[PDB]
């Protein structure tokens, strides 16, 4: 492998379908120390053996090269996932082709597609598998994956057949029909930039090529050998051979036509090959049946039963069970107890009795119809389903005896409740569901220590994380997608977060089993040193640190958390980076951190299943890792606290009620509450906080709502506090930072009012009311159509009121002063109060005012006539002008008492005074167009 351009881990990521090289990914490019892979989907390389030297072709069959027999097995002993398979037969061709029969059915992969036809003429093959590389120029491009003696630009690992080091080659075909000893062979050359040259240990590995018309990767053949040395090194592929393949497969077929009758089996007779059953019917065993290398294969769309004669106890043993699509096999015997039952195929195994053995399933449905149906279950490869159909059908221990490796499968609780201390899932290929739409399944997960569920939840499920005693370390962390009716949390923490994308590593054991003499620095260390400089300049050390993922990596999968309701009691809920959370929260004596900085990763994520596939490993690290997070819904809380952190985006579109529940909005958060929010406590905010009417209900249309904060709101930075669009906001607002905004839709509205005009007796206009005390001596205040009733002494920095504005209200003969420092009011409204001999308000200190305006007043003294006494109404020294409260002889006022004013008095402070009285859905905003 050449790592002068590409990172070492890049070749590995591709071969192991990690990082950006997920199966089916199109338009993939990688940064170099910039490179675009060809316009094709990434292959699925899961049909490759762990060591790369052979390729599964589905079922009990695999393909490799013939002279790999001489090799230290290399291909005689095959590992897929947690399972070992042994070649027990083969056929072999002069062109070095080898089709293999394995001792058991492969559970982990459905195998590579075998539709390559070497006997088509050159033009046909070019048109079927050719790739455009410019202007219509076709080349046959493909991928090869294996793990020969491994080298990274002159760093010698001396490692061969390591699964961790499974590495990918990209190539173009240079001769479809090269004339070699043995027969015609396909010749290829690697890409000159993304260059993984073939090594001896790669011999036998599968070569892939992509069908244009069927849109699928196809097994071209298997790697035969090389000629040459560096960049131009040629590789020869033994073309896949159907005829020889099919001849080997013929050696294992015994057709059994049951045809709805009954086939009785015993004594070497039916009244090793695979027994290939057809027609449906009953299968009865008179004794233990051991099929050796054979197993059961069932056709499609048929019903079968497997029974013991006379209700005896008989076991079956063999290659496994392969059930065709649309078929169901009622399995009413035991599979042998010293062997795993391997189930593949798309149909259903219906297990009527307990088995006292282990299951390995990779496809179709296995139904558990008995208590403790299997001792342990291993789910692999993606498309299998395990379905509960009896009480206590799962197994014992923390994991309920079920384990999901790579790509996982589905657990359908099917109306049953199931409890796990821990779910043993390696990745989000796993989902726990419930297909029963009429009886909800309670899924309980009651880990007492840090644990991450990597899998999903959907269907008719309720999720509970309940403990008997308050335990703050019992953190349940969900890394996958969660779709649940509801979620309930008591006494133990819940964490919702995204998933750090898994990458390949070079070696999972932390030791190098070669002494320092004769071997020196660890090759693992050497790769990290060799890429250190470019990693220091780009800040990407996570690429070469031999860890599966890193808290500081940028590549994170966003996860969806949807639920009608979450209930928390006496614990904490954290939404961390790349969680997208939506639903209603009820909280009691609990802590809610939205946009929490602490994220968790699993050092064995994606490789959590060990041993024979019935043991589970997990190692958790946590630390700061800041990224976008989303909460959408409502919050009903009692005590505890709520925290909204950097990069979080919260949308309260459901009514929120906080009682003794402090709300803190930190710097870098965006909180929009389009739904009513009441709180007996206070809200602190150093981010953006916006309060608006319900802009929902209709696809258009907006109804209004309220925001009360008894403990007031407090602003903590150069922040934003915006109220607009039919928002009625109660509770004082204080601040000593340079804050801004807002009251009132900034020209986003007018006079054309929708909604109930009986719901206009709560805002008059505007479409925004507030009340009513602002102590912010550094802060701005926009006022496009508003304002407040002012219930306290407000000393505000700056003010701009293009539109409807402030009045006073309303302490019992308790008068207050507003005080600005750049009051540029561009229009109406300024209703002030006084009884007669006691008046308030000394406003703008540093002048600059606006056009039109309306400085008004009102009372509690019954002056049946005039009272021509001296009480000022503003205090702007010298002033820019005077006509900043123009003479409009149309004042309704309060009662029938209308006094007048002045122009100037004490020094430069241009005040306003008083005079006498007069006599004159029926209004305040009756002066917008004045």
């Amino acid at each position: 492998m050449d790592i002068s351009k590409a990172w070492a881990r890049d070749y590995l990521d591709l071969a192991q379908n990690k990082g950006v090289f997920q199966p089916g990914s199109t338009h993939v490019k990688i940064k170099l120390k910039d490179f675009s892979f060809p316009a094709l989907p990434v292959p699925d390389f899961s049909s490759a053996t762990a060591n790369g030297a052979a390729t599964s072709i589905g079922g009990a069959y695999a393909v490799t090269v013939a002279h790999n027999a001489k090799n230290k097995s290399s291909a005689n002993y095959q590992t897929y996932g947690s399972t070992q398979y042994t070649q027990i037969n083969r056929m072999t061709t002069g062109n070095d082709f080898s089709i293999q029969r394995l001792n058991k059915y492969v559970v982990e992969t459905r195998g590579a597609d075998t539709s390559f036809n070497y006997n088509e003429n050159n033009q046909n093959i070019i048109d079927r598998y050719g790739v455009d590389v410019g202007n219509g120029k076709k080349e046959i491009i493909g991928f090869r994956v294996g793990s020969g003696n491994t080298t990274f630009s002159g760093i010698k690992t001396s490692q061969t057949y390591q699964a961790d080091l499974l590495s990918a080659s990209l190539f173009h075909i240079t001769n479809l029909r090269a004339n070699t000893v043995g027969g015609n062979k396909v010749e290829y050359e690697n890409d000159s930039y993304f260059t993984n040259l073939t090594t001896n240990g790669d011999s036998g590995s599968g070569v892939y090529v992509f069908d244009n018309k069927e849109d699928k990767w196809v097994l071209l053949g298997t790697t035969h050998g090389i000629i040459g040395n560096g960049k131009t090194q040629k590789t020869y592929v033994t073309p896949f051979d159907s005829k020889t393949t099919n001849e080997l497969k013929q050696l294992f077929i015994q057709n059994v036509n049951i045809d709805n009758n009954t086939a009785t089996i015993g004594g070497g007779k039916i009244t090793n090959k695979d027994l290939v059953f057809s027609g449906g019917g009953k299968i009865s065993l008179k004794e233990n049946l051991d099929l050796g290398y054979g197993g059961f294969i069932f056709d499609e769309n048929k019903k079968y039963t497997v029974s013991a004669e006379g209700n005896n106890n008989v076991t079956f043993k063999g290659a496994g069970i392969d059930i065709g699509k649309g078929s169901t096999v009622d399995w009413n015997i035991k599979y042998a107890s010293n062997d795993a039952l391997h189930k593949i195929g798309e149909g259903s195994l219906n297990v009527i009795q307990a088995q006292n053995t282990n299951l390995k399933t990779g496809n179709g449905t296995v139904i558990l119809g008995a208590q403790k149906t299997f001792n342990n279950i291993y789910v692999a490869g993606g498309p299998g389903t395990v379905q509960l159909n009896a009480e206590n059908a799962l197994g014992e221990g923390d994991y309920a005896g079920i384990f999901f490796t790579e790509n996982g499968g589905k657990l359908d609780l099917n109306g049953h409740n199931q409890t796990f201390k821990k779910i043993a899932a390696t990745d989000s290929g796993t989902t726990i569901t419930n297909s029963n739409t009429t009886k909800e399944s309670v899924l309980s997960v009651n880990n007492q220590n840090n644990y991450i569920y990597h899998g999903n939840v959907d269907g008719n499920v309720r999720l509970e994380h309940h403990l008997d005693t308050k335990q703050d370390n019992a953190r349940l962390i969900l890394d996958g997608d969660i779709q649940a009716n509801s979620i309930s949390i008591k006494n133990a923490p819940l964490v919702m977060q995204g998933h750090a994308t898994d990458h390949a590593i070079f070696r999972t054991t932390k030791t190098n089993n070669c002494p320092e003499f004769l071997c020196g620095v660890d090759w693992v260390t050497r790769i990290k040193n060799a890429e250190n400089s470019v990693n220091q300049k780009n800040k990407t050390t996570y690429k070469s640190n031999n860890q599966v993922s890193d808290l500081s990596q940028p590549d994170w999968e966003t996860r969806k958390f949807r639920f009608d309701n979450l209930n928390i009691e006496d614990s904490s809920l954290s939404i961390a980076r790349n969680a997208d959370v939506e639903g209603n929260i009820q909280a009691k004596n609990s802590v809610i951190n939205i946009g929490d900085k602490t994220a968790y990763i699993d050092l064995y994520s994606g490789k959590n299943i060990t041993g024979a596939g019935f043991t589970f490993r997990q190692d958790i690290k946590s630390g700061d890792s800041i990224g976008e997070s989303k909460f959408t819904g409502g919050i009903m809380a009692t005590d505890g606290s709520i925290s909204i952190g950097d990069k979080a985006i919260v949308t309260l579109n459901t009514v929120s009620s906080l009682d003794r529940t402090a709300l803190t909005i930190h710097k870098g958060a965006n909180v929009t509450a389009s739904s009513s929010l009441f709180t007996t406590s206070n809200i602190k905010s150093g981010g953006d906080l916006t309060l608006t009417g319900a802009t929902e209900s209709t696809g258009e249309i907006t109804p209004s709502m309220f925001y009360a904060a008894g403990g007031y709101e407090l602003t903590e930075d150069g922040a934003n506090f915006t109220a607009k669009n039919q928002a009625s906001v109660t509770g004082d607002i204080k601040s000593e930072k340079a804050a801004k905004l807002s009251f009132g839709s900034a020209d986003k509205d007018n006079s054309a009012t929708r909604y109930s005009q009986f719901a206009l007796a709560m805002l008059d206009g505007f479409d925004t009311s507030y009340q009513g005390s602002i102590k912010a001596a550094q802060s701005s205040l926009a006022m496009n159509n508003a304002l407040w009733k002012v219930t306290g002494n407000s000393e505000l920095k700056k003010l701009n009121s293009t539109g409807s504005m402030v009045l006073f209200n309303g302490g019992k003969n308790i008068f207050n002063t507003l005080t600005v420092d750049e009051l540029t009011t561009s229009n109406s409204a300024f209703v002030m109060r006084t009884n007669t001999q006691q008046a308030d308000q000394l406003i703008v200190k540093n002048k600059l005012e606006g056009a039109n305006n309306l400085l008004l007043v009102d009372f509690i003294e019954k002056k049946g006539n005039d009272k021509n006494l001296n009480i000022d109404l503003v205090k702007a020294p010298e002033n820019t002008s005077k006509d900043v409260f123009k003479t409009e002889t149309q004042t309704i006022g309060f009662s029938d008492v209308t006094p007048e004013i002045k122009q100037q008095e004490k020094d430069g402070k241009s005040v306003w005074t008083l005079t006498g009285y007069k006599t004159v859905n029926a209004d305040y905003k009756a002066f917008l167009a004045e």
